[PDB]
């Protein structure tokens, strides 16, 4: 049982010319490799090779236009940037985003197909700029191009279409991105945790509540746990994980999991108010382990204390590599009632929550 871990330092060159503190760091990922070295653990993983994704593979989930765009951005000037990234949402651009963001997609794609031809079981991915904000048609949020999503499309593009593929949303914003680009669909599950705030934090819209089960063919395949009102913490994501996640995920039975893992909800974050141990997250990680016999890839989304991020994501890979996961406040009541308004929205399509 093999670990596969994807780094590549050039992901550090997508920068913020205006404000180069801004949180979304290039060294970000720098730190999560070197927590990696200092704990022994890269020693331990077989190293997966990043490369570009290809245009083609872009738009497997978004438009030619929004490809386009984002692509013209690697030769623009300074006020071309700054123009540009001030249509979008909270985004800023480098004329190296776009190759970093291509690099992120690609080093995910070699991930899972190192997962998919049995070369190696599971998999992290230590990658820059984020992914799950990104809508087919537009950049938002700090993310380009939906890396997650974008690999589910291409792990069913190198197996079949109907390949089954869990993306388990655990950064603290809702992957309003990734529930988008799968609102119709039946072949990939989403399952999103956040803080919600009843729609007033960040992306602001009620698309993240619990009542958003999913469209047409997808309806039930959207599955929203919103936190409102409260610093929430391993217990309440234990206990969305024993109602909600694992039971659910148990009844779809992915053969692929995906984690949109942002450590943004860990405790020491300067923007998530939560405080997710690394601990909790190793908890969180072996339970999903259980799942698609192993197949899983962690991928980073956001998560913005180098130090928390650093902790967080190192102990998942230790999870990943097969160490047992260590040992870890009373669970918050407003926790339970998010929980109990996601099972009423999902008895009708899981016999598992009946
Ligand atoms: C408006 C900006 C100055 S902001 O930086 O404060 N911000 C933009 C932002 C977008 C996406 C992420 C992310 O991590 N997504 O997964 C994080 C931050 C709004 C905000 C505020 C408080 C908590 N959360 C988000
Ligand atoms: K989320
Ligand atoms: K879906
Ligand atoms: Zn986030």
């Amino acid at each position: 049982p093999i670990t596969g871990l994807v780094y590549d330092q050039r992901m550090m060159l997508h920068h913020n010319m205006w404000d180069s503190h801004h949180p979304e760091l290039p060294q970000r990922i720098s730190r999560i490799f070197s927590r990696h070295e200092e704990l022994r653990l890269l020693s331990r993983c077989h190293r997966i090779p990043a490369r570009l994704a290809t245009e083609e593979e872009l738009a497997l989930c978004h438009s030619s236009k929004h490809i386009s765009i984002i692509k013209s951005s690697e030769h623009m000037k300074p006020r071309d940037l700054n123009r540009l990234g001030d249509e979008y949402n909270s985004i800023f651009i480098s004329n190296e985003s776009y190759t970093c963001a291509l690099l992120a997609a690609g080093s995910c794609f070699n991930s899972a197909q190192a997962i998919l031809t049995g070369q190696v079981r599971n998999a992290v991915a230590i990658v820059r700029p984020p992914g799950h904000h990104a809508e087919k048609d537009t950049a938002c949020g700090f993310c380009f191009f939906n890396t997650a999503a974008l690999t589910a499309r291409y792990a069913q593009s190198i197996t079949r279409e109907s390949l089954r593929v869990l993306i388990v949303d655990w950064d603290v914003h809702h992957g309003n991105g990734t529930q988008h680009i799968f609102e119709e669909d039946d072949s990939v599950l989403y399952i999103s945790l956040h803080r919600y705030e009843d729609g007033a934090f960040f992306p602001n819209s009620e698309d993240a509540n619990y009542d958003k089960v999913g469209l047409g063919k997808g309806r039930g395949y959207n599955v929203n746990i919103p936190w409102n009102g409260g610093k929430m913490g391993d217990p309440e994501y234990m206990a969305a994980f024993h109602h909600l996640v694992m039971p659910i995920a148990r009844e779809f039975a992915p053969e692929l999991v995906l984690v949109s893992a942002g450590f943004d909800a860990a405790r020491g974050d300067p923007l998530g108010g939560f405080q997710v141990t690394p601990e909790g997250y190793a908890h969180l990680t072996h339970q999903l382990m259980s799942l698609a016999a192993g197949r899983v890839l962690i991928i980073l989304e956001g998560g913005y204390n180098l130090t928390s991020i650093s902790e967080s994501m190192s102990m998942c890979t230790s999870m990943l590599l097969g160490d047992s996961p260590p040992s870890l406040t009373p669970l918050k009541t407003s926790a339970t009632v998010s929980i109990n308004n996601v099972l009423r929205a999902h008895a009708p399509f899981w016999s598992s929550l009946r």
